[PDB]
């Protein structure tokens, strides 16, 4: 990798998107790497929690304007840049985002694309795509609307306004705030802490809640009730109902 | 000794539904959920009954589920159990259905209050998915609802932790309709119970439609849906008397027909 | 001059559609909204407008419906009729549309504001669906788009009450994007208006588009949807000119071509 | 009962509807009664397919135009009469319809409701609610419309005419046509054989078919494979797999 | 109209394609005036059924070439000219397509948004436009798929090739086949006799089927009995049951 | 590869499968080697259709059965395999398979995988999984049901009887059926075709297809004319003009 630096702590994977010098914009380069370092972490079964964040001051301020200046449909169209960000969305190991500074186009999009986002009490969230005559490409106007409607939706993406990480919060965007310097110790805590909870559970509670967003809500229940059955072949399930009867800590191992 | 985990009762033209295991405090078992079921579609049907109300007695409304019943369960037994399909026929009651929630709604206690159209509850009630931390997920709904009401990042992280909610927090987020203090739970609730069956009955079971359909449906076919109930409604004397009334500058007077 | 019921005009790229019956509050009869829709088509296909504002003459925006007209209505009559067609009209605007809400917005009124991209409400403007309490329910997308907005049970309180909601509580909801006094409303709206219309005019459209997608579709479909409008605009010279002008760090300029 | 007479025979249920001195017209309580057995039989685990036909010539022609005749909409809206049909629609044991004759409105929808049909040479299938100025509904025009198409279907159900066993074997919505007085001899014998395939396999499998019909394909994959893992819990699955590898006769047990 | 000739007969509207020098080629003016004509004999509750027809050897040869030398992307998305192709989709008076001779790209698009198709012998369908490499833009890529599935619809879509009147039959897009000289006075016939029928009934049915082709079936289904209640409110409902009881001919005004 | 042979000839890529000895099942790393395989010519702007065949008497005759007779739900679970499946299925270049002999389970799968089917009049195709114990998992029940209806798919499914190419062909699920000894040569030969017409056409056309099969009417239809219009932004959308007019032969750049 020439973009970003990943390192592993206990059962915790984290990727450090490496270009300070432009904010971390996210280049098709950049991106490719990101879903070769996730991809890499959820094959691996030692690492249970995936955390993102950005080194210097921003998390990820856009997306790489350069390399697309010139660029036409037909081009796009066979490049597919987008098939990259499809793959992180169908990673099954959980994902956060420890959004440091800046997340910006690509940036926010890359945050949103995780399953929790923890946010320095100093970052910003917006698309400004549409000040550069386009729009957002990588999932931005569909998962914003989803998680705050069409009417704010909007106001966001037709102006390209910053956002502020209490609003974000408010909006259920983020999932918490905290100090620039705590940042990191809170997301590898939060990290730390869901790598402790039984790993099938999560996984297939994350698939639940993904399909609860698309989902008429029976056939939601349908899918869920299915996952449900099949933790019941597991271990974990085993020794979870056995310890709450028990009154005594539960032992799980993935299984 | 119609049932022996709940105790059911009709005042005026409310129907009211109250959790009877307080030494386990409600804990829902699948015979309970069963009876719960039995209640709720009889006053369904009752053509007398126009809401219903389900409360927990004690001091919990239901804290999670009887796990001993399924400590030993596998995948196969379940399977042929289909235990949810109990869950899926309250989902269609078509009667307007209200949760007074009196303390712990965890697990299956909270997919029950998630299961009725209103939710009042207690200053004191707590609500949480408590799953995760025995191996397993909420089976009932649980997932589904909560994501619909509060997003994804918002409910992984609540379904993820098994954390408890607390009724202010639960109310700021859409999922419960309104608080108040535990001794006026019950008041609260009756009053709300009484307003709503005094609204006309066709109206109240056709909006609760729409909105079902809304949740699922895209919006140019629910707005297909919504016009078609609306339509059936100039079918209906409410219709007629409610216009009137309006136009006439007089409080109107249903009948339910 | 065949508009008895509105009365539009236009202002550099910025055409205004203003409800004009407030002898009777701009109730919205189906020759009103017949004539809404033929305003907004023209508007909407005049490229020189890039922006529509609705609002209402008076104190009301549209305080419901005709209700005389709809009185004595039957089922069969309304099948015939086919009246929402007109509001799915409304619905597929691809131009910016705002609502400058200058005061009731009820039934059929905050069904008009909800068909809007955006909403701009005066501090005294009140929003609600008393259909409820005239034996019906809306019939205009309201228990849809409202229940998008805020979720099933929110949603279902103000349908099943018919209570009015403030323009405060609907901007905390989402439903509203900004509350002005009543004398600013107007210069509020036309200078956001205004700004809107210098945005690039096919990023605004597409992004609408998107956006609306991203409400029904699930998400990897929208995704895709998304990604081809994304596509298309790097064959605009306003994608081109945005991205020069942003290397070579310069005021663009935009043509919407 | 009072409208229908069910009978077991081996692990196959039958369910005959009695009313031949009206055609078993289908009224409300006779679906009602027919929910009731399908349920029963449902519940049964001796049962594993259950048979759908009716006394005397007809299967089911139309349903009770005179129960129904002066009902009004806030009627039919309070009764909810097709909230049974609803209910035959989830049961998830195998059924098939024998139908020996006419097969019309409810009849047909009756039929369709079913998993597979076999049907005599001499039956006749149709919609002729729209001559008594009404419409299919139990099902008729949402089931007809997608196994034959929207062009198709609306020539049949606009004009009300008699589609002939043959032809609905030609279009699919009948399995397989046979004479007269072999209908309950090759139905039964179907019923055997599928009595004794892998009950758990079946059961699985009719979900996903179901969901092949309302889902796209992508997540009606995904519920695929959540059954496939299922049925790896299942004895029957391990024996079938050996037995196959063994090149031996499987011996399977419904677990 | 400079484009087409619409007039009425009986309770029957028709539309007839009036540029033979040019086959006819829909031009974005031709359809503006077709929508314009259909819409008013679908409002009309005098017109219960409308018949589009081409005047000389074709239906509709294709759209105009003119239009597809001159477009763009950017022009195109302003034109939004396939939005009057979506009115069409909502007319909701039963619509017959009387296909005289070719009817290519466009021409094969407006017979397939009819809800029946009768063709000429002579009568040919396709989508030649993949040899000019382009696709269908009014719904052909869709409507065919759902007809015939993906695997012949893209074997038509990519190769361009010419379908005939037969085959089409066969695949359930044309529901009869009747020499050139009788095409005209059997569509009439048709028209007729659907006239004749309770147009509530018709009205409800297609609105149905419509559903049918895109709702999962329980929604469907649901949609479906709501309309049957509807149809509860009309005189020709009790008008078509009791005369069905009184055994005599029903008199249906359309209320 | 060990279980496959990838061939370029010309701009058509061949993939064999290569496990004659065991009749080509399909192993889980044989199905990773097609999805490289697959994959590599899809990214090979050189590349513009992709054939599939069987080496020996077989096409693919089921999965590796004992790779999989003792799994349990927690290691499927965990394995996740149809995920390589996922991949074959949004490929974007034109797949074609030739089915020289049996193509069973996974085998059936694979070819229900592919845009076009040209079998032998030898070959037969089926789900024998449900005679294991279990159902097909890669999509066979979800293809087969949209392909032949809910009737006839059970039918195949719960019976795991062999289909034959002839009636498979009559299902619409086969495009051409021919001689077992002119399989390759006619295989080859509508790919060549294929490989003449417009790429980018292809491609789009493609898409459309597959949203027609999921997507409602109205919305499949916004999409496809969303690439209507990309098309118009292709040098090959002028090249096909220009030839016309010229009335010579295109030569299409995929541009």
């Amino acid at each position: 990798f020439v973009s970003i630096a990943a390192r592993q702590e206990g059962a915790v994977g984290i990727i450090e998107l490496a270009r300070p010098d432009v904010l971390n914009a996210l280049s098709r380069q950049m991106v490719a790497e990101i879903v070769a370092a996730v991809e890499a972490f959820d094959r691996n079964e030692k690492v249970r929690v995936i955390v993102l964040t950005g080194r210097g001051r921003a998390f990820a301020a856009g997306a790489d304007i350069q390399e697309m200046a010139k660029d036409d449909p037909i081009r796009l169209e066979w490049l597919n840049q987008f098939a990259d960000w499809d793959r992180l969305s169908i990673v099954k190991t959980p994902m956060i985002a420890a959004v440091n500074g800046l997340a910006l186009g690509g940036g926010f999009e890359l945050a949103l694309s995780c399953d929790l986002i923890v946010a320095s009490s100093a970052a910003e969230f917006g698309f400004p795509e549409v000040n550069l005559g386009v729009m957002p490409g990588a999932g931005g106007t569909q998962r914003l609307t989803k998680l705050i409607g069409p009417k704010r939706a909007l106001e966001w993406l037709w102006t390209g306004a910053r956002m502020s990480a209490k609003e974000a919060e408010q909006l259920g965007i983020v999932n918490r705030v905290v100090s620039p310097e705590l940042l990191m110790e809170e997301t590898m805590r939060l990290a730390g802490r869901l790598a402790e909870q039984p790993p099938l559970a999560l996984r297939l509670i994350k698939e639940a809640v993904q399909k609860a967003v698309d989902y008429p809500l029976y056939e939601g229940m349908q899918f869920e009730r299915k996952n449900f059955y099949l933790l019941f072949a597991s271990e974990d399930q085993k020794e979870g109902m056995a310890a709450f009867l028990e009154k005594r800590k539960p032992r799980f191992q993935g299984k």
